[PDB]
């Protein structure tokens, strides 16, 4: 675990990480894909080998010893806001157990559900309170990718906020 386990945000490309494993915002056919997929099939595109799993799961591929954890959100286009809410707290309950189970220090992981698969809303506060109720009973330190720097500055208040 880490010593004083922490929430962080950085502004910047999850590809350039400095933590010991990454979350992919995938797609559920393991395909190169679009946004934060494909820059992540840019740098790890070994992890792609077998990735493909359902929606609401992850699925956990390494790259050398790199752990790439392919979390798949609910495409909001496809899914009511009930399901796909329901999916979207689901994919992040199985991110935090590969986390676990990985006994990673520190993990990247981007806002599922937030890009393309926003069904053209802004989810930030939904994919973030997820994201905490997986991720608060870890003990690793958790750096949130974003690219929006307003984005940026509502994350970094949201952790702030609870501490
Ligand atoms: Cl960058
Ligand atoms: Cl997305
Ligand atoms: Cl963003």
């Amino acid at each position: 675990g880490a010593m004083a386990p922490s929430y962080r945000v950085k502004r910047m490309d999850i590809a350039k990480n400095d933590e010991e494993c990454v979350v992919n915002a995938a797609n559920p056919r393991g395909l190169p894909g679009d946004g934060v997929c494909k820059a992540v099939y840019k740098k790890w595109p070994e992890s792609f080998k077998n990735s493909a799993t359902p929606v609401g799961t992850a699925k956990t591929v390494m790259c050398g010893t790199y752990p790439v954890i392919h979390a798949v959100g609910p495409n909001f286009s496809n899914y009511t806001e009930s399901e796909g809410d329901r999916e979207l707290a689901a994919a992040y309950r199985e991110v935090a157990k590969e986390v676990t189970r990985l006994g990673v220090n520190s993990v990247a992981i981007p806002l599922l559900s937030t890009g393309v698969y926003s069904g053209g809303k802004d989810r930030l506060t939904q994919s973030l309170n997820h994201l905490f109720t997986a991720m608060d009973s870890t003990d690793a330190d958790v750096v949130i990718y974003c690219r929006d720097k307003e984005w940026e500055k509502k994350i970094s208040e949201a952790i702030q906020m609870r501490t």
